[PDB]
């Protein structure tokens, strides 16, 4: 055999071996330099046209010669030195010059390549135009290039529900023309939502078909009936073709799906609500959290969608009302714009009210989200919890939202040393991100408003009157500052908040 | 047919028959040396790609030639002597010079990028990164190289449940680049869990497909309906292609599965809870036990996963609490880390408590194990026991865990002339069928019971059945530290009243 460079030279010099070069002329000389067999020679010497005696002379040559020499020592001898010189020069700018082009651009316009073509068969969705989160979309791409060498790995883009985890993939894959082509060769993107015990197999049924190209979606058999093991090994098969290929698993909720991408040794990205699905993986597991929208970042998001900026004082405040409500949440923001009809501080403030008094359902819209209001979405990240975690949850309604509070101070309204309350609470601000893991000054959690007006218009009416009474019970006996235990027996600073019941 | 060495040479020299070798070139010459049929020849001469006219030329060749000769007497004639020479050398370091074959005509092609390949397709799972048990992973690989010559054999990697038997295979196969390529040519890895009377056939249904390459997973017929005998002989068929091939049978529990790998004369590794499945084998049966984690080894496991080391005294003790609890058990350890939230001696000691008072379910996690808590796992190794062994088991809760005690001293709480030699008999069947106790011979025939293998029982046996074993204890109990408690002082088990209080 030869190699990519030695075969690449017979590739490069081709509109020349088309114009002038009779193969027969070389047969006698190459049956001799022992790079042919008499069946070979005649096999090529009796062809109808030359494009045959040439394509056959080339295909057959790249097999027999211990190198490319006994062919330049022929174009020289055949009055065709003008050929053997080109090929000589090509051997020189490869073995003497250790450089040619690097995987880059001499065939430009990846604008429908890396874009359109490669992305659309990855089923990547349209990236976002009118706002882009730098910080994160950047960090991601970075943590990708870092691993494009690695042989299998898990990138967890964990975050809040509806909080815009998927858009950043569509952006961080569509923005940079390196990830596709350069770092990774192809892309395959599947939304999971594996709830069933069968969704997680079936996902990797449609991946196998995401792989299987036009190469028989007709011959698509009864894939539906195959063993877990057969489909799996039958993907290892289909994988020869797609080396350095990247999977996006938009919205995973089953941990079996992750068990699967590590059984299969897959390079994958994951967008998920629940983070602990990563324990199923003993691997290069690296994560990027998707914070509630920073107080500065949101502002920018606003003007991005022609949304008016504060003139006075208690009008930016009647905007801080909204950032306070949608405690940093893209999708519940988008439901707003879409539903801020006039666009005045006026009609926005009508809504700040519809919210305190109709929860998330008071903005329920046709947002580009696959959900009406957030409530529809959250409903799920709820039913997933343990019947025990579920209980301890819907009780922590009765609270100060956007207020930082001690563990014992929570122990009062919660079911079961109150070290176990501490335990559930963390399982929560982890399994769908619902609170706050704050270590110092003192082991305290929080509860945002979005993650509240959901609860608010969702828990059985009596269950609130009950949590509040259960509050006052303990509550007795013997601003940038956490409220100490010199003054716990009264939660009266927040009587204010507590009035709204 | 040929054989493992004659077929192993066409296996070894393969990134060469990929780079340069047209099968058609050999058809005319082999229809002639009478090692083909005209249907055969055209059958291979009209293929779309060469990887076909090559895989078909190889599969078909290993059938027709009384030996491998009429193929080296061709690569010589086809200007491809650089091939026929490799294969000549390979015949030489097998029929003349034993041994020199692996160092010489095999290693200079070792490719660490080709493991990975071989491995993904053996369905070997990702080896473990952040901790590796030297002692064992090493011993294994050793006991493998020892047999890569042998024609069929059983390596039993027996051990406790969840105690990390399978990880060591993924490591001992993925760490050393000799086992794959050098010692053994290819690898096939299947998790058994054969409970049904049909799981054990079906396993060897999916192996047959593990073998059958892209060569018709489309044409996969109604394999489901074939006789035991036909599938079996139909694997002997499929085996011509995979000589020196290694099977891993992650977690076997049916002994029929072993009857099968010895009917088939298979080179296999086995990870298992129950050890007696080896009696079904009259063979080179060699075993490696997987001990509870050594008291030093565990420590290392800890720091491996950024876990804090003892500053004071009764804080390493409130670590020795945990090693004492998970009486050397990887998977029940992993459930811990995953669930040691802050990571302080504090929050770890909260858990030392959740354990004494919620058994294994007090750490039940999403560990990389295929089980929540160990309990889910053990449940099985339990329902396997004989209804009689099952009884004698759940009674030996009422005990001192991590305490070494006499047989008669057990005879008291256990079911069944007048000689308690039968208690002795069940107890051994136990620390063998899932490893549950302790086979200690001298000073005196005594067993033990670890804590993990206890807080399972603890939160599992019917409440009354404990109040009952304890009363049944005191009954006999009367009548007429590095030292076993003698029989001068048996009538009182009061040293362990301490332990016994927790009831
Ligand atoms: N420019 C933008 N960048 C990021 N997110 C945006 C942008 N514009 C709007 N969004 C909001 O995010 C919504 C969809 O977000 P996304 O699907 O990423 O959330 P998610 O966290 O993936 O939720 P899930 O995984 O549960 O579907 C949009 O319909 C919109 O409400
Ligand atoms: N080297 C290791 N590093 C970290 N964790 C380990 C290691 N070995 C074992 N474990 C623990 O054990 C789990 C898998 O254990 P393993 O599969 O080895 O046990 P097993 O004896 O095979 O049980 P079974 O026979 O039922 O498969 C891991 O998810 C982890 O919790
Ligand atoms: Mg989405
Ligand atoms: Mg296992």
């Amino acid at each position: 055999m030869l190699c990519e460079i030695e075969c690449r030279a017979l590739s490069t010099a081709h509109t020349r071996l088309i114009h002038d070069f009779e193969p027969r002329d070389a047969l006698t000389y190459l049956e001799g330099k022992n790079i042919f067999t008499e069946d070979h020679s005649e096999l090529i010497s009796k062809m109808s046209t030359r494009l045959e005696r040439i394509a056959n002379f080339l295909r057959i040559y790249r097999r027999q010669a211990s190198e490319l020499g006994p062919l330049i020592d022929f174009f020289n001898y055949n009055n065709q030195s003008h050929l053997a010189d080109f090929l000589e020069d090509y051997i020189d700018f490869a073995i003497n010059e250790p450089d040619l082009l690097r995987p880059v651009v001499i065939a430009p316009q990846f604008s429908r390549q890396m874009l359109d073509r490669k992305l659309l068969l990855g089923n990547v969705p349209k990236q976002m135009t009118c706002y882009i989160r730098e910080y994160h979309v950047d960090r991601v791409i970075k943590k990708l290039d870092e691993m494009c060498d690695l042989d299998s790995f898990f990138l967890f883009l964990h975050g809040r529900a509806g909080s815009g985890k998927s858009v950043i993939a569509s952006q961080a894959l569509s923005k940079s023309d390196q990830l596709i082509g350069i770092n990774y060769d192809s892309i395959v993107w599947l939304k999971d939502s594996g709830t069933a015990p069968k969704s997680t197999f079936d996902l990797f049924t449609d991946i196998l078909l995401m792989l299987k190209s036009e190469d028989d979606l007709l011959n698509f058999p009864s894939v539906e009936h195959v063993t877990s093991v057969v489909l799996k090994r039958m993907i290892c098969n289909a994988l020869i073709d797609r080396p350095n290929t990247l999977f996006v698993f938009d919205d995973v909720v089953q941990e079996e799906t992750i068990r699967w991408a590590q059984e299969l040794r897959l390079r994958c990205l994951v967008t998920t609500r629940d983070v602990e699905i990563s324990n199923a993986a003993s691997q290069t597991c690296e994560f990027i959290e998707v914070t509630s929208l920073e107080i500065d970042e949101c502002y920018d998001f606003l003007e991005a969608y022609g949304m008016p900026m504060p003139v006075g004082e208690k009008e930016e405040d009647v905007l801080n009302k909204t950032i306070e409500l949608s405690s940093g949440n893209p999708a519940t923001l988008m439901m707003f714009f879409k539903s801020c009809e006039p666009k005045t501080f006026e009609k926005m403030a009508q809504l700040n009210n519809k919210l305190e008094s109709r929860g998330l359902v008071g903005v329920e819209c046709i947002t580009p989200y696959s959900y009406k209001s957030l409530a529809m979405a959250l409903q799920r990240c709820v039913e997933v919890l343990s019947d025990e975690d579920r209980s301890a949850l819907a009780f922590a309604v009765v609270m100060p939202p956007g207020v930082d509070i001690p563990v014992k101070l929570w122990s009062c309204v919660i079911p079961v040393l109150d070290d176990e309350v501490a335990d559930r609470l963390k399982r929560l601000s982890k399994r769908g991100a619902l609170l706050s893991g704050k270590r110092m000054p003192v082991l305290t959690f929080k509860i945002d408003h979005i993650i509240h007006m959901f609860l608010k218009h969702v828990v059985d009416a009596q269950t609130i009157a009950n949590g509040i009474s259960i509050l006052e019970q303990r509550l007795l006996e013997i601003e940038t500052v956490i409220r100490p235990e010199d003054f716990p027996k009264f939660m009266q600073l927040h009587q204010k908040f507590y009035d709204s019941l």
